[PDB]
């Protein structure tokens, strides 16, 4: 039985001390006002999920990442807020953060921001964008090993523009903005496990999403016993 | 259940700052290059435990410690390593950490050095000094309460003076050198409890040592438990 | 007979503060833990430069600059580590630096990065990069006067950030970028010299590879020669 | 060809500055007044060499350390000065020198100071004290590994009072004493290298001194090279 202070560790290469700071800010974090709720449960975002908005890859990628996706488009600004959207990645990285291969080799995010509108900007307020960046760099126990952006419309750019200060120069790094034609770019950083919609082989998004969704709901225990620990 | 954190307590007496401090060694110095690795399976160095090499008496000193011992002359240092020599007691000491009375009372480890060559002096690097020298004070949660040194010939105290200066002055204190009439002085510290070989009334060193490879064995898979919680 | 300590007077302009400093980090720079050998026989290699990963042309730059060529694509990362093909440039580098004029006017490499993997990158360690960086501006007696890599996927910008922190201005200046259409770019800059592979007009880079290989071989003697002077 | 300033490096395991610092005190250690001269010819000495007063082991240690050895009792302090005496070390230390493994490994010298009379210690003068200190620490390139002094009359306490000042702590580590019940001692540090009246299997004193004496006045010229060098 891993303790539960021992996926910190294995965030910050074993380093005590780095460690330590990882896991204050993990309780203090969301407290921010305006804050965030410890509410885990998938009962309040379930339409998200059944709209096809988040999906986890099978496979890793060459270095053992696990690999998120996410579709703006699938997104409805008018139903679901940027904080029912950010609770959908609380809930995901709090499962794939019990893989101890996960722990050890972190995780690689793709954004797919076709149909990115002004509605959703309009949910991106500042204290969201402090909350982005907060999860991103020091705030929660999941190596981010990259963050790739495929076909970002160019008024995107004022939204990153509010993300970026609060960012550190090595997340900074490891962020990639593909444009339209990403999948020769795309497929260089993840061979053999993107989805059709990606330039993949196998699998489409569909049911990588309908997988996905189903682990959650499957997991709600876990999910309601992990938010009854942070208050 | 007892926590994994506790036994860092129990060796700093509950001073939270003093364990916190150890747990962070405890973390580190391994990785000091170049690096001992964290793989704890006995089947690397089987080939020491059954030539003899080492061994853990079956009851404790009047101070409840337990009491080690090893043969250095069982030591060949054209098979194995001086690495591979430090894994059988990171082997050893991982065992027998689990048990509170041996975390409340310490070791006392007892080394024969008869027999004890240049070739084995050839293995202990600098490097290698440095890291006797950081689990002997402040780098794994064991009261090192007393080292025995039985047979040292003379040119074993140029090896010696290698990982002195590293040495804290009370584990200093804690280290004896008996010479070529030991059994007077072994025995006033260990009573009843000393193998045949050592002035001892029941066991041979043999029984003891085919007892405690029996025990590694036996706890084979509790070990790669261990090795993956520091990685 | 040149002095041994001529070919770092030339590589500093003979300044002798300058070249002391070098001097001193050519003996230094290798024991960085953890260390490569200082062994240059050409034995443990040979089936890198048989796989034709390495050559040097026959004819210098318009400058005087001897030319390097390195094919990442003959380098298989499960057969040779990156210390063996660091190796290999150390032998070449021992080898060139005996030419006055090499001496005088620097040289130049090109690094056809087609084929790089993940693999590769994997190698590629932040001691590593330290190690790459530190023969590159001042451990090694040889002017750097260009660095050319061509054909370099997007996941190799990943790698070249390990290495450009411990870069200098100069030589950063000095590291050029073609991409996929770097034939009219690299003609440019090296006119008439060039293999088939690579836009040139007479030899191939099978010829050039297997004429470097038997120089090497050839030169076995003087290589073990220079290893005992280094320890 | 080995450069001369190899010997340097070899001595200061090619720590540049270290080996900058050792040349310089070799130039100058000779010139303090009241000076050694720098002629290295054997035929001011030859008588010495005759009587027995030294010799080198076939044979090196455990480690690879050249063996000196030095009788006290051979030297007739009426015929040959100190200065005398102190050149006998110079013209061997000068040959031995030239070997790689010794310039690696260093020496060991064992001096038998059976039949140390007053008439000795009144040739070592405060100066002759330190000369000796300085030939040991840091203005020769030997590595002086170990000093074995054996069969010491209480009188010589004196001496080495005068001369310990002067010493670092490393080779005072390193200077032993033995007494009159040396053999076992001696032994342990010299095993299957030690001449008959040491303790040894084969060859006699007498027979190495010979071997010695032969050697040097074999090398007569290249030691007349040597002093020419120096001024
Ligand atoms: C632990 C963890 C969390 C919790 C996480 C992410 C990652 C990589 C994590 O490791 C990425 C996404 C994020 C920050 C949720 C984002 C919420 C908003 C509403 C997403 C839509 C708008 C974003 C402007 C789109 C771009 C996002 C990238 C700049 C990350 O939640
Ligand atoms: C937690 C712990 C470890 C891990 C440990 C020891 C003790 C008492 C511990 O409490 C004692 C032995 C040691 C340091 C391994 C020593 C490895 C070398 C190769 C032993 C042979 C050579 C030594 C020069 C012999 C003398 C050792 C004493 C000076 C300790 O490993
Ligand atoms: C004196 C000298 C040495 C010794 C040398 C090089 C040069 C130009 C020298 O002048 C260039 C190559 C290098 C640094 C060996 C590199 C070893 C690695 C394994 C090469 C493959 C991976 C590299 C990430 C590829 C890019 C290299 C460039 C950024 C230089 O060895
Ligand atoms: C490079 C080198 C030299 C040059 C050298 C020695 C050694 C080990 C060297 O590595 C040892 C002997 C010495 C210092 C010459 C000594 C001269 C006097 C006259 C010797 C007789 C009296 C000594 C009081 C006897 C004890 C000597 C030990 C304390 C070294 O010359
Ligand atoms: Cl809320
Ligand atoms: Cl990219
Ligand atoms: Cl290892
Ligand atoms: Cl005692
Ligand atoms: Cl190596
Ligand atoms: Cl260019
Ligand atoms: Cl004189
Ligand atoms: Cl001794």
């Amino acid at each position: 039985t891993d303790s539960f202070l021992l996926r910190f560790l294995r965030a910050r290469d074993f380093d005590l001390d780095l460690a330590w700071r990882l896991l204050k800010n993990y309780y203090k974090w969301r407290a921010e006002c305006p804050e965030i709720s410890a509410d885990l449960h998938p009962r309040s975002i379930i339409g998200l999920l059944k709209a096809g908005y988040h999906g986890v890859l099978r496979s890793r990628d060459p270095t053992g990442s696990k690999v998120l996706i996410y579709r703006i488009a699938h997104w409805d600004p008018k139903v679901f807020t940027a904080y029912d959207v950010f609770r959908v990645s609380l809930i995901t990285s709090e499962l794939i953060v019990q893989e101890v291969e996960t722990q050890r080799n972190g995780i690689k995010a793709i954004f797919d921001l076709e149909g990115w509108q002004f509605s959703h900007a309009f949910q991106i307020t500042p204290s969201v964008a402090k909350k982005i960046a907060a999860v991103l760099t020091d705030s929660f126990p999941l190596k981010v090993r990259g963050i790739h952006l495929i076909n970002e419309p160019v008024i995107f750019h004022a939204v990153f523009s509010m993300i970026k200060p609060f960012l550190t120069e090595k997340i900074k790094e490891r962020i990639h903005m593909h444009g339209n034609n990403y999948k020769q770019s795309l497929l260089q950083h993840f061979p053999d496990i993107l989805p059709l919609e990606y330039g993949g082989e196998e699998f489409s998004m569909e049911d990588i999403c309908q997988e996905w969704t189903n682990f959650i709901m499957k997991s709600e225990d876990y999910l309601s016993s992990i938010s009854e620990s942070i208050q």
